[PDB]
RNA sequence: GGUAGGAUGGCAAGAUCCUGGUAUGCUGGGGAGCCUGAAAAGGCUACCUAGCAAGACCCCUUCGUGGGGUCGCAUUCUUCACCCCCUCAGGGGGUUC
DNA sequence: AGCTTGGTGTATA
DNA sequence: CCAGGATCTTGCCATCCTACCTCT
DNA sequence: TATACACCAAGCT
């Protein structure tokens, strides 16, 4: 029942929100806003005090559930070998605590003259040692691990400050010697430091490294006069580990050719392509313009670029003596942006990364590898590239050269560039070969070794694929709905118009500024990079960059502790945890002590500091505040000052608190990412174009046409001064993609002008042919705004999660109690019996016909009743058997051995009892653990009307009166609520307000509210639909710093966010008029009953059937 | 020309996962020291050991309430229903008020 | 006596 | 916390291609 | 361009 018509799609992405409109145009006048929704989306987020995904924390679950596996099977082989050479393993049970520790101390120390005995304390030793090896690099082999120097010298550090400490000396001094002496002399020791929340000092600050477990398992070897095959393969067993391995669906593809993976930086290919594009785009002066290198010139720069073996030519001895140009800057569009001095011409031309590599690991490691530097001279640069090729992709998990197994693995021990390039080897060999025998360049290449024309695109992805990141996901998900549903209803949109989280609005000094930095952090790294390589570091990540500048920055001292740090022992501390949203920005970043960090923990470091005794707050304020600018570093000097002032505002906080850093990435990459799946749609049904405006260009056009979100939606003024921004009114991004819907180039182009000259600082009407004609044409859209808001036609959605996925209960494992059948029960006591039978049996003593237990939880139900039996369906339970009760009287369910704290509700089920006039309601609030423990996590199930079982926590927990109202027949479920669900009260609104609900709704009298959770068994959690928490907690933030500039409002809904209405279920639920709606993706209530949630009113839906 | 978008390379700042590890933590089983107690058993500080979503599927086998292998918290309208796409019944997608 | 509000634990680095 | 692999974004520089707009 | 919920306790009418 499509009904065409011209209209235009606009989509404005966020983080947690999408606004989506679909506005129908005659000519080019907007005619009528056919939908227009905000999608609030939690943009993949789980567990939201962090700001990890559902992805991330299911990653995470998943990549702990392969250690433990993996490592069980490493300890069963090491079992398997220690049976074979007759060494006891350490016991589960009936040993002292101390046995492997003396065992290790013991053989360490003394040759064990006692056969028996030697072989039981050697596989007391190697099977604790197995399961307490410490780190190694995981891409490290065995072999790496025997050539590492032991011990390491943080084990060395660590030893002398224990025997400075202790006053005593162990030889050789081993970590199973001083823990076993550390153990026996001072009883209760920790060994390890641990999250500080009673407070004696660790034996060990630093973390255990395998080559000081490595090095104990040498000496004990040694003086127990061991065979070398016997430690090598008590070596192997122990210090096993699986490769870390790239899975290479997760490689991009080649656009060229989409049956290729893109390449790796190490690849030869790469790094010839990388030299000839480079010197294929440098021009030279000729006659007040450029022309391009000549054949001979460029055959010239390329030749002496791939011949480097160091890079040591500049684009100044290019154009000076290769080239020979008269002048320096005869030599134009060099790829580098330009500074004082001629920067950009002593930058660097690119070279042979790979080749320049691996003549240095040649040279040095000439008694290594000679068949393998003789294979290198003889080869040619294809069979080079295969081997190389080889190399790089070693690391994937899906050599041509009959090679000795020694030279084999030094050569795969050789560290290459990383990273993958835009196309594939096969690509980037053949678009050489054209640049080379022809005179062309890279797009000239692609045109003749693919046939492509100057129109050529790189595929795009299509509207059904994912991009795996969880923001996008959710922006796609929420945009394909809105789409098909739109088309359905519409046919498709004559055009398309997504918002980019782009700008460059900036001023002349701040663009300044932002050069300046850029060149300073260039120079600083090159820097830092040359040291580290001369460390003996390939290639230095952004943390090893980080690490050496703070290492610099602080004198290789703890920035907490104060204590003396190396490279090897030092950690990268989130001032502000992971765990509370904390970037990885390098003010988020501090350089730690190991021991410093571990007892810091997850806890926000000024409450930290003020429990412990090892740092001081203000001493590490007033450390971070004496650094003093250098002049030559990486920071500039207002970056530098604005470091130093967020890692001291990062120092200073108390409470856990989210990361102030809003990161716009995900913003970006899903307005990136949706622009090329629209742009898909739009080849497979004809729409005329996809355009692509800025944020600044969204603001400006609501600017001049005089669209306030506070006048459009009436909201009241929260500020003394000025207006309040868009942010209180949650419809405003589908008021951004109706606006978005009349841009134009032209007048895109006039407003980020007018916005650059504001933003450069009344204020004067813009004047363009583009601009004048936009007004004409967008001259009615602020009255169909204003009668689209009136008609409450603008809405603002929750997606719902109705798969009973995710975490079936809490994490912490708790102790059972346990309660005698004998004695008083109480109600709690009753609802707190773990196992379904024994607590049914109660249920049928305290109620004989009953299928529910109905207990107040104070009453004393049962006497102590000393002849008290139970005869249970398999044993019987007399007066002085203990009965296992769940610790607390909440609900739990049995896992492992112990109990767990349900997770959050997953639903409530709603219930209505009493007459037609007056209905009595109440909620059956279920959660993941009730489904899981009721069966009904399989095939077929549907979670929100299948039976649960009377002792799963939700009935368990359920309300009294919902309780003796179900026994009694009288209490029917009638609907089903998630969270997210949208409660629309009506035109005549909330009228049970009692207290600051009043006060709230006084200002802001909103009728559409989301449930938000279930806090207890006779409430509902609701927060208002329309208006932003942000804007009340940023309110709560800058009410701290200016004297009244709140108006009594905004002091309201301050006060009122973010616990909202901890609204009575039996006070929202018998408001007559109130529905709960289930919207569609045009933001449209769905109240025809098929396979998709429906709207539904609460007073007269039907019992479930 | 200017703006905008897209390519490739470089640089800078970040985001998102993925793989492999470490150390704690929790619970069960222990116990080295200390303390409270003992004609009257538990605590505290550590350390050892097992497990760390409930569970699902496949094979044992020198026949068992276990041994082994691969997995299980993402893809937000579960399940059901209809339609679509890619893979042989698996996965993904849409369903207009 | 029953709804109004305030504090707090939750696996982590 | 650690190493390190993959995907992507924003900003700047160089080159190439596209569409679009506005003053001589 | 974003950032809790479920449990436990007080608490003035
Ligand atoms: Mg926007
Ligand atoms: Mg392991
Ligand atoms: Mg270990
Ligand atoms: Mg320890
Ligand atoms: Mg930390
Ligand atoms: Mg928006
Ligand atoms: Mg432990
Ligand atoms: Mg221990
Ligand atoms: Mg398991
Ligand atoms: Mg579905």
């Amino acid at each position: 029942g499509t009904v065409p018509v011209t209209w235009r799609l606009g989509v404005d992405v966020g983080e947690r929100s999408i606004g989506l409109a679909a506005v129908s145009y005659e000519e080019d006048k907007p005619k009528e806003i056919l939908a227009a929704v905000s999608w609030i989306h939690d943009g993949g987020v789980g567990d939201e005090r962090s700001g990890a995904s559902r992805l991330a924390l299911r990653g995470m679950a998943r990549r702990a559930r392969r250690l433990r596996r993996f490592r069980r099977a490493r300890l069963r082989d090491l079992d398997m070998l220690l049976s074979e050479l007759g060494w006891t393993p350490l016991p589960d049970k009936n040993v002292s605590p101390v046995d492997a520790w003396l065992a290790r101390k013991r053989l360490a120390e003394e040759y064990v003259v006692d056969e028996t005995e030697r072989r039981r304390l050697l596989g007391y030793a190697v099977s604790h040692m197995a399961r307490h090896r410490g780190w190694r690099n995981p891409w490290t082999t065995i072999k790496d691990l025997k050539n590492l120097p032991q011990p390491s010298d943080s084990w060395e550090r660590t030893r002398e400050s224990l025997e400075a400490r202790y006053s005593v000396s162990l030889e050789p001094g081993t970590v199973g010697q001083w823990a076993g002496y550390l153990l026996q002399r001072a009883p209760g020791i920790r060994l390890n430091p641990t999250q500080q929340s009673l407070s004696n000092a660790t034996a060990f600050e630093t973390r255990l490294r395998q080559e000081d477990v490595l090095w104990e398992l040498r000496c004990i070897a040694d003086v127990q006069g061991l065979p070398e095959d016997v430690v090598s393969n008590v070596i192997d067993a122990v210090f096993c580990q699986k490769r870390p391995s790239v899975p290479a669906e997760r490689i991009g593809r080649d656009p060229l050719d989409p049956s290729q993976l893109r390449a790796s930086r190490a690849c030869l290919e790469f790094q010839e392509y990388r030299i000839v594009a480079a010197v294929a785009n440098l021009r030279i002066r000729d006659g007040s313009g450029s022309r391009p290198l000549s054949l001979e010139e460029r055959n010239a720069v390329i030749e002496a670029l791939l011949a480097q073996t160091e890079r040591s030519l500049t684009w100044s001895d290019i154009a000076l003596e290769i080239l020979k140009l008269p002048n320096e800057s005869d030599l134009t569009s060099v790829p580098e942006e330009d500074g004082p001095s001629s920067l950009a011409y002593s930058q660097f031309a690119p070279f042979d990364e790979t080749s320049a590599r691996i003549a240095e690991f040649i040279a040095k490691n000439r008694r290594k590898i000679p068949t393998f530097a003789q294979w290198w001279q003889e080869q040619d640069r294809t069979s080079r590239s295969d081997l190389v090729a080889a190399l790089a992709d070693n690391s994937i998990a899906g050599l041509l050269v009959h090679l000795p197994d020694a030279e084999l693995e030094a050569l795969e021990g050789l560290a290459l560039p990383s990273g993958r390039v835009a196309y594939s080897r096969l690509t980037l060999s053949g678009l050489t070969r054209v640049m080379r025998d022809d005179g062309v360049d890279v797009h000239n290449a692609r045109k003749t070794c693919f046939g492509v024309d100057d129109n050529w695109r790189p595929p795009l992805p299509a509207l059904h694929e994912a991009t795996g990141h969880p923001v996008v996901d959710r922006n796609l998900a929420i945009l394909r709905k809105f789409l098909s549903s739109a088309t359905m209803r519409w046919g498709p949109p004559q055009s398309i118009v997504v918002e980019l989280a782009r700008g460059a609005s900036e001023s002349r000094e701040r663009q300044a500024e932002e050069e300046a930095a850029r060149r300073a952090h260039r120079k600083a790294n090159d820097r830092i990079r040359a040291e580290l390589r001369a460390s003996g570091l390939s290639d230095p990540s952004p943390a090893d960059l980080v690490r050496a500048r703070l290492l610099e920055l602080y004198d290789c001292h703890c920035m907490y502790c104060g204590a003396p740090i190396s490279w090897e022992n030092s950690e990268l501390d989130h001032i502000v945890p992971r765990t509370d949203g904390g970037s990885n920005r390098h003010e988020n970043l501090a350089i730690t002590c190991g021991a410093c960090n571990k007892e810091k923990g997850r806890r926000p470091f000024a409450s930290w500091a003020e429990t412990s005794n090892r740092v001081q707050l203000r001493d590490v304020i007033d450390r971070v505040q004496k650094l003093k600018y250098s002049g030559n570093m990486y920071w500039t000097r207002d970056e530098f000052s604005r470091y130093k002032k967020s890692v001291v505002a990062r120092l200073k906080r108390r409470t856990s608190d989210p990361e102030v850093i809003q990161s716009i990435e995900s913003t970006g990459y899903a307005a990136v990412a949706l622009r090329d799946r629209l742009l898909s749609y739009g080849e497979k049904n004809g729409v005329a174009q996809v355009a692509v405006f800025r944020g600044g260009v969204t603001a400006e056009a609501r600017r001049w046409l005089d669209i306030s979100i506070e006048r459009l939606f009436s909201r009241v003024a929260i500020f003394a001064q000025s207006t309040s921004t868009k942010r209180l009114d949650r419809r405003h991004h589908a008021v951004d993609a109706v606006v978005l819907t009349t841009l134009t180039p032209g007048v895109a182009k006039t407003l980020a002008d007018a916005r650059s000259r504001r933003v450069s600082a009344s204020t004067e009407e813009p004047q363009s042919p583009a601009y004048r004609q936009w007004k004409e044409s967008c001259s009615g859209l602020g009255d169909l705004l204003i009668s689209t808001a009136a008609r409450d036609s603008i809405a603002v959605a929750a997606p719902l999660r109705l798969r009973p996925t995710g975490a079936l209960h809490e994490e912490t494992l708790r102790a059972f109690s346990e309660h005698t059948v004998g004695a008083a029960w109480k109600g709690a006591e009753l609802r707190r019996i773990v196992e379904p039978e024994v607590y049914a049996a109660f249920l049928a003593l305290t109620d004989p016909g009953g299928r529910f237990l109905k207990v107040s939880p104070s009453e004393d139900v049962l006497p102590a009743d000393e002849n008290r039996h139970i005869v249970l369906s398999d044993r019987v339970l007399g007066p002085r058997d203990r009965v296992k009760l769940f610790p607390d009287d909440r609900g739990s369910i049995r896992v492992r051995g112990g109990a767990a704290y349900i997770a959050s509700f997953h639903h409530a089920r709603v219930f209505r009892w009493g007459s037609s006039h007056s209905p009595s309601f109440a909620l059956l609030r279920v959660s993941l653990a009730d489904l899981a423990v009721a069966g009904l996590l399989r095939d077929g199930v549907d979670v929100f009307t299948a039976e649960l079982p009377p002792w799963t926590p939700a009935w368990r927990y359920a309300s009294i009166a919902l309780v003796k109202a179900v026994e009694s027949g009288d209490a029917k479920q009638v609907g089903w609520l998630v969270p997210g669900d949208e409660l629309d009260f009506g035109p005549e609104g909330v009228t049970t307000a009692a207290g600051d609900l009043s006060m709230f709704l006084k200002y802001f009298p909103e009728r559409h509210w989301v449930v938000t959770g279930f806090e207890d068994d006779k409430r509902i959690n609701l927060k208002p639909a329309f208006l932003s928490a942000e804007q009340a907690e940023v309110l709560r933030t800058e009410r701290s710093d200016r004297p009244d500039t709140l108006t009594e409002a905004g002091e309201i809904l301050a006060q009122f966010f973010p616990r909202c209405w901890r609204a009575t279920v039996a006070k929202v639920l018998c408001h007559p008029g109130l529905t709960v709606i289930r919207r569609t993706a045009l933001g449209q209530p769905r109240w025809r009953r098929g396979h998709l949630p429906y709207s539904w009113r609460p007073w007269s839906a039907d019992p479930w059937s």
